[PDB]
């Protein structure tokens, strides 16, 4: 989950973001952390929530 | 300068920073404007000078 912040922002810094990228967290929290819908331009982002 | 200002934080927040971008001002202040080169790592930039 800390790691989770971060990784959140370096994936924004290199400026390497197309939807030809799928990412998956292992973590089970994401509604705790920063989503903005129009961010991505639509990048396959999956993950889970108990 | 303002224009440059928003057009480039905006283009910065949804994330065209790759190689597949070339991208041009005409704005004769760049370096007098919040420019810093360690976000500036996938897209090519280039401007005046007078």
């Amino acid at each position: 989950h800390e790691t989770a912040a971060e990784i959140l922002k370096q994936i924004l810094f290199m400026g390497m973001m197309t939807e030809y990228y799928h990412y998956f967290f292992t973590t089970l929290d994401l509604f705790a952390l920063d989503l903005e819908l129009y961010r991505y331009s639509g990048v396959n982002m999956t993950g889970f929530r108990l």
